Formats: C-alpha cells, sequence, structure tokens
C-alpha cells in the first residue's frame, strides 16, 4: 500500500514546489489537495497538512531544524491559512459557515487554530508541538536504514502507539485503541495481512498513521537516510 | 425520572441564575452542586433557558436566550470549560486561546463541529428544543408524551456522546433502530441493547430536558 500512497503524494509535487518557494502554508494544502486529486478517490489530506509546513521550511537544515522552522511558520500563518486549509478539508471529503466566520472574526491562524483542537487528534498536535511523533519516527528510521522494511516496522510502531483519530471518529475509541493492541502483537508478515484484511472488511483505515509515517520519512530524508 | 430525579439536585443552582443571569458560572455552579453525595449536556442546555426564564413563551425565551448567549464573554468560555473537565496541556492550551482571542460563549460554540447537537441549539436559537416542545404540545402533558418526544429525537439526530465512543456507524444506527422501535417492549429491547453494548444517548436525554422546559413555560395541558 506504499505504492498507492507514494503515486499520489507524487501527483503533488508541483504543489511542494511552490510551497518550498512561496512558503504559503494554507494556500499550499489546498493546491496540494486539488492536485492529488485531479484524476482520483484516496487523497490523504492529513499527509498534506503534515508535509506542507516541513517543506515551507525545506532549508532550514537538519530535521530537527525543519520541524522548528515549520512550527515558527505556523505560528505567523493568518487565519486566510486556517480558511484555505478548512476549504481544503471540504474538498478531501453552514456549520462550515459558522465556523469560517469565527476564525475570519477572532482572527484565528492556523497554529491557534490547531491549539484549540480535542487531544486525540494527532496532526493539530505535530502542528503546535514541533512535529515531536515526526521526529520520533524519523530516529527510528535512521536507526534501522535505508529500506523499505524500516518504512514497515516504523508504521505498525506508529500503528501500536497511537489510536487513529479517523478509526476512532468511524468506529469508536474503543476500536481504535484495539488496534493498537492487535498492531503490537502483529509481528510475522501473515499476522500482518490478518489485521490488514480485518481492518479492510471492517471498514476501518489508519490513514493518520500511514499520514505520520510519510513526514516521518520526509524529516529522516532531509537529516541524510543512508 | 432517574433522569428527573438526576436534574433535581441542580434545582437551587437554577434558582441562582434566574437571578444572576450568568451563564458560565451557571453551568459551573449546576455541574458542582449536582455532584453532591449528559449531566453537563444538559446544563448546558437548561442554563441560558433558564436565565431568560421570564422573557415570555418559549419562543420569546429562546430568543432572548440566544442574545444573553451573544452577549456573553470569554470568561462564560472558561467556566463552561471548567464545568466540563470538572465533568468528564491541552484544556491548558484551549483555555490560553479563549482568553487570549477573548472568545464567547456563543462564538465558542460557533466553531463546534456539525454533529455537535448542543452547539448547535446554542448558536441558532435552540430550534431543536423549540421543536420538542411543539411535538410535546400537541401531544399533551404526560410521560407518553415525554417518552414520544424521546424516541422521536433519539430517531432524527445521531447523538454525539454515541459518536464519539462507539463511532458514526453506531450512532446512525441507533436512529434507525429507535425509528422501528414502537412497542412498549421494542422500546426495552432498544434500551437494553445500548445499555450492555455500553452506549448512552444522553444528548437525546438533554434535548428532551430542554423541549420539556419551553413547553411547560408555554403552557402544557
Ligand atoms: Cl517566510
Amino acid at each position: 500500500k506504499f505504492e498507492h500512497f507514494l503515486a499520489s503524494a507524487a501527483g503533488a509535487f508541483p504543489a511542494f514546489l511552490e510551497v518550498a518557494e512561496k512558503r504559503i502554508i494554507g494556500e499550499g494544502v489546498l493546491r496540494a489537495v486539488k492536485e492529488s486529486m485531479r484524476w482520483h478517490e484516496n487523497v490523504h489530506f492529513g499527509a498534506f497538512l503534515l508535509l506542507v509546513p516541513l517543506i515551507s521550511s525545506w532549508d532550514a537544515g537538519g530535521m530537527v531544524d525543519i520541524a522548528e522552522a515549520a512550527r515558527n511558520r505556523l505560528r505567523r500563518t493568518d487565519f486566510r491559512d486556517s480558511l484555505s486549509v478548512l476549504e481544503a478539508f471540504r474538498l478531501s471529503n453552514l456549520k462550515d459557515r459558522k465556523t469560517e466566520e469565527e476564525i475570519a472574526q477572532k482572527k484565528i491562524n492556523l497554529y491557534e487554530w490547531m491549539k484549540m483542537a480535542p487531544e486525540e487528534n494527532l496532526i493539530a498536535r505535530e502542528l503546535v508541538d514541533g512535529f515531536k511523533i515526526s521526529i520520533e519516527g524519523a530516529k527510528f528510521l535512521l536507526s534501522f536504514g535505508n529500506s523499505g522494511k524500516a518504512v514497515v516496522e516504523l508504521y505498525y510502531h506508529l500503528l501500536s502507539k497511537f489510536p487513529d483519530p479517523l478509526v476512532i471518529a468511524k468506529m469508536g475509541r474503543e476500536y481504535a485503541e484495539k488496534i493498537t493492541e492487535w498492531a503490537e502483537k502483529a509481528r510475522t508478515e501473515e499476522e500482518r495481512k490478518e489485521l490488514d484484511e480485518k481492518l479492510l472488511k471492517d471498514g476501518a483505515n489508519p490513514g493518520t498513521i500511514a499520514d505520520l509515517t510519510a513526514s516521518s520519512i520526509f524529516l529522516a530524508l532531509a537529516e541524510g537516510w543512508r
């Protein structure tokens, strides 16, 4: 499932080059979303919301430098970035209208908005605390070696550690918590397919975990993953 | 009945809000007073209504309460957040934004998810509670009336507490279940089903209470 993910994010490469040039967070997420959706239904909105701020700081240095500069750029965003991000979300998928109007009115930038998200929201928490999960994921990969194997090991690691907010919202808190327990016991390749197939038959896709795996890859790449 | 008994403990908080008219401290005092010896959802719905108890009819009460909500300040938000925490870093972070952006109770509810029934109600003039009250008034004053409103609402609105615990799917199923359940025992069936499943539609209950109040004030016989 790495393939699908790699192609679809790669449809957004022109948007990413634009972000590296203009450093425009909101617009960036929105362009990325519109772009990699030109011709497809997986999207991965969260991957873009995670990656665009890191890409906007592509030249800050290594992986700790990027994350810090991305947090700093996030704090200097304005309410229009929030509005773009919100529009990107709706396209990914008068309540939106009322939210948009309060974002506007109170001038709630993307950082401040993210500080008001619930604790289960992993991407929000990355946007606010300097990308701590992505960095930990990057360090995991780096201790491994440049391989697809490492990326898989990363994925199951994140799967056993963080209940997926998308799963929480679809299947409920207890089913999300249960994934972490099944993940930590899915060690062989066979055990892992079982799980994948259970998640599928159930309609439970841990999108955020894959999102975080991607942002971790990005940091590990910038750090030097040899 | 258990719910009546459950609310009654907050009665002095209700009397206090009727005179003092401060929504947030009202919710917070109701929550603390109910704990002695969505409890929370019910109070968040009732307090604004109760602070407008003397506005007149049910339409006047809802509209007066919407207005009081609009004239709220960030402190009302802070009090409701404390009331919620008392009732269920990140909360310190949300409080931080509320204080700093001076987000009042109405503005805060305006940023809530689509599915948040109580937020909707605080923002749009208690539309659901109004409809509920009209349901009661054309039905007549009894327990069958209240029981009927409950399942009616249960069939109509997925309950956000159920969503958050069991997820969007199970909650959507409740409505459809409730839609079927007509008989004294079919409803007994659904309730037992929910109990063992650990799902409680507390928001449906809250909304039934807010409807009742508005129907009482309109004149319900
Ligand atoms: Cl810049």
